[PDB]
């Protein structure tokens, strides 16, 4: 009478062991139709997980997780992998929150072996899991999958030669779905049928424990209002999302300028280039899943006298910390970092709030930060930061803004705030999504500034030393850690010009923040604008 | 009557080129001699740039720079490049003072086409000059030599797989010293002999302007008081390096905890775990020039239950940020990090100062950060960091200590201060190697207290809020950018404590310090003890 006979009476791999291996098929067709049904909805990665069913049921029905140990990589495509270990009833409501995670997670289950969300991370979690099992004397087996993009990444290349170079006993799951390794040392076995699950069972049986590395190369299928020209997504009709912002700014702006180069490291779509691809085809550059490899790229691109734009995602950005360090600011190169997702994205979890940015990159000498209030204010930054030496960074957050005409290109002084709301009593200072709350929260309020501090590198010194030498208290709102971000930078000025107002850093605290939507994470961080106004109360405002 | 008539002659590229190819062999000849005369001082990349020196001269000889651009990889085998282009009077105060860099830089001459100091960015950056040279209807050549060490990186392996897919004309030159790329689509040549300077000539003009990438694979050679255990080197006899003390403490740990495994980029003699690696082989790995590896493998031992220990340079931990913040963090694994050459080292510059540390690691959740001040408290932070849940980073300069008696081990209470000097009026507060100074500027002043800092992360709340509440003025010393780092983490402190004294934040300028002294860099930064004294008569300390 159900849909899924065999599912039902699987409620771990021990109950998958049961079944016969001429059963593998149907359960394959049950793994995808349930997550077609459950999974259907908006922002999940459906064509990769349904692409990776068949591996995952061979490698369950095989190996013996817990005790063996099965690494995904980005982890995206493994949800056949928490259908089969008892996470079945929980599938409905993933990446929300108080359910489990989008990616693998290991608080999750013990059958989740990394924590994951960038990408190529799997290999040398790998090998250190296979060194600490040979320096205990066991035997357990460590099975990683990673994706034909993933093994791209320059971690993945580099771990492959050291795992070559360790000869323990690990398989690697080369899951290829884009339609060698001799020099590695590692053993090489494929390319093979990756939806023939009773095939690839037979040959997990006789790979796994040979001695030494080896590789599984499988090939797989991907995927067993308004239109938006950058993004190349339909969106709300009044939607205009601050990557279709950029999209159409570079777009416009390169007609003009034929220095301007665009990098990205394999995210067209979301950083919204693709109308830019298609107009500047000559100007257009993706470098695959190698942020390391994009800004250094664009570093010898400047070097050369071009004005190179890196587009990429803040939470990436992190993987590019000593290229923008040692590659780009040492000589204060033109280069422009165009930072998306900036700040809480939500859903996507620990390993993707770009929270960070603020911090890092604040430290790193001449490099320019600023963060837009709209979309014109977008265009002014990026045309400063395209005509003045040194490198910029402009980050702003997954959400929407006002759209604008074409041809805005404002001028705009780099390092100069402007106050928004009147009122020298308490001050807020925000930029850029926390800019929001602030303008929400002091709405009404009399006596209660707002400015827009939409630099955080430099300060606006100048103004910061008059408001913070009048102002009785002042606030600091940013969509950023409070260590060593915006507030640090607020305070570490004031210091430095012997002004000592009160002021409260609202941010996201010194905590990872789990998945669940921005406005959750926001309100209970205290940065939306009914914690700030009770802030403001805290500090002697009448607030309603 | 000179012992060079040849390179008497040559005062750059172009003077070379009037010599006859079979004149090249004798140049090599004085180009080894003249290095060896020059720069057999201490700590001189000797043999790798006498390795390099006939595969310079066939460059210089075929190509056309400045115009053409020749790339080097770290940059420490160009001392021939230097001789030969205009620099020749200058190898004498090389990193020095006022004088030329170690390593090749854009600042420096229109010869120099990177500024490099970290391994393998050569490939990325001539990707860009490549990419730059063709958006500009140009057709100069583009070479970039790099050895097998800096091949193993990441980010040199992921820029090849890009200059494959993008086939646009360059060279690329494998300095292959220690005695397949199908699939990157890349034209192979070699391997062949890297001393035949005539030969390589030849090669050379056949190959440069062939149409695509190729790699030109050649072979060179290497090269052509009291005894330390733990660097292999001799040192003064009173001397007693960080390293030494750091590698007789994890090689004594070791012997009584089997989970301690020690992970290191390919620095195991800097980090000094040469006697390590002898004693304890089954617990000592080498991943070689790949810090992203390296911490993402001690990730997936710790998920196993090990304790493992990255030994890492400061300035090279900034390779594996993203690797601490997402690997480690995420799950506040059991990663111990020493971090070696902490603050300003010196003579090798920019590019290797490493007073970053303080900073990033400070934003990453759940990261300790501790700075020992003799061996003794080395051991008790180590034996605390290897017995206690999450990660934790302790950071050391490049210099000497105490050397302490073997099974020395004692308990600390991670994020306690130690006050060391007794007074209440102002109060210097500072650790590792800022605390020599502070005690040293501080030492005959009544009054003028002095806290051994020796945690950043967590800070001593408790002793802060005492000390801030009743001293006048405060002063936080640190071997770090004033930028986010150990002053802005006091000032966040206080600001949440409501307290508000005056405060002087001494340390590293937000500015990249050039080639000089430890000792020049610090009078000049302002933190040694006579800056420090300075400060303390602007406060209104009586100072002599
Ligand atoms: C989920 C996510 O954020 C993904 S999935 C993906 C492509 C992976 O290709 P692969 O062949 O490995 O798998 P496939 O798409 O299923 O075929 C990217 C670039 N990203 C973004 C991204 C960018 N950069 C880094 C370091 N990590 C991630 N996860
Ligand atoms: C100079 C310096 O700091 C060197 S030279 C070197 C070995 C390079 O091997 P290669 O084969 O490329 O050249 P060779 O030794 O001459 O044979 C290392 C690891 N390091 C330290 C180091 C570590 N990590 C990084 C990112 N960069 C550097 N420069
Ligand atoms: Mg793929
Ligand atoms: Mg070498
Ligand atoms: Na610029
Ligand atoms: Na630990």
């Amino acid at each position: 009478t159900s849909d899924t006979p065999l599912l039902d009476q699987i409620h771990g791999p021990k109950d998958l062991k049961r079944l016969s291996r001429e059963q593998l098929p149907a359960l394959t067709e049950e793994l995808r139709g349930e997550i077609v049904r459950v999974c259907s909805r908006g922002g999940l990665h459906l064509a990769s997980s349904l692409g990776a069913v068949d591996i995952i049921t061979a490698l369950h029905y095989v190996l013996d997780s817990p005790r063996d140990r099965i690494l995904f990589d980005v982890g995206h495509q493994a949800y056949a992998h928490k259908i089969l270990t008892g996470r079945r009833d929980q599938m409905a409501d993933i990446k929300k929150e108080g359910g489990i995670s989008g990616f693998t997670k290991v608080s999750e289950s013990e059958h989740d072996a990394i924590t994951v969300g960038h990408a190529s991370t799997s290999l040398a979690n790998a090998l250190g899991m296979a060194l600490a099992r040979d320096a205990q004397g066991k035997d357990f087996h460590v099975a990683a999958v990673i994706g034909d993009g993933s093994l791209t990444g320059g971690m993945a290349l580099a771990a492959l030669n050291t795992i070559g170079d360790m000869g323990r006993k690990m398989l690697i799951v080369l899951n290829d779905n884009e339609m060698p390794f001799a020099a590695m040392g590692v053993r090489y076995v494929g390319p093979v049928d990756g939806h023939n699950v009773q095939e690839l069972v037979w040959l997990l049986e006789r790979l796994v424990d040979l001695d030494g590395p080896t590789i599984l190369h499988i090939v797989t299928t991907k995927g067993k209002a308004k239109f938006d020209p950058a993004t190349g997504e339909y969106v709300p009709s009044s939607a205009y999302s601050w990557s279709a912002a950029f999209g159409e700014a570079v777009t416009e702006w390169a007609k003009t300028d034929p220095r301007t180069f665009v990098v990205t490291p394999a995210m067209r779509e979301g950083s919204g280039l693709v109308e830019f691809s298609r107009v500047h085809p000559h100007r257009y550059l993706d470098v695959g899943i190698a942020e390391e490899v994009a800004v250094t790229t664009a570093a010898g691109m400047a070097l050369q006298g071009m004005r190179p734009v890196v587009a990429i995602y803040s939470t990436f950005l992190q993987r590019a910390y000593d290229q923008v360090l040692h590659d780009v600011a040492i000589e204060h190169l033109n280069v422009t970092f165009c930072i998306d997702r900036a700040g809480i994205v939500g859903a996507d979890g620990a390993t993707h709030n770009g929270v960070f940015d603020l911090s890092f990159l604040r430290s790193i000498p001449g490099v320019r930060i600023g963060l837009p209030k709209d979309a014109a204010e977008l265009r002014g930054m990026l045309k400063y930061a395209q005509t003045h030496d040194g490198p910029f960074a402009i980050r702003y957050p997954r959400g929407n803004t006002a759209q604008v005409p074409a041809g805005t290109w404002p001028d705009l002084k780099w390092g100069e705030w402007e106050r928004l709301k009147g009122g020298d009593d308490v001050v807020i200072l925000a930029g850029g999504k926390a800019l929001d709350y602030a303008l929400k929260a002091a709405e009404d309020l009399p006596g209660v500034g707002v400015v827009n501090a939409r630099f955080v590198k430099p300060l606006d010194e100048e103004m910061l030393r008059e408001v913070g030498g009048r102002a009785r208290a002042l606030i600091t709102v940013e969509d950023n850690t409070v260590v060593g971000g915006f507030g640090g930078a607020v305070l570490e000025a004031l210091n430095s010009m012997n002004l000592h107002p009160t002021v409260r850093v609202l941010g996201i605290p010194d905590e990872f923040q789990e998945h669940a939507t921005a406005e959750s994470v926001h309100a209970r961080a205290g940065i939306d604008a009914p914690a700030i106004r009770t802030v403001l109360a805290e500090l002697g405002v009448d607030v309603p």
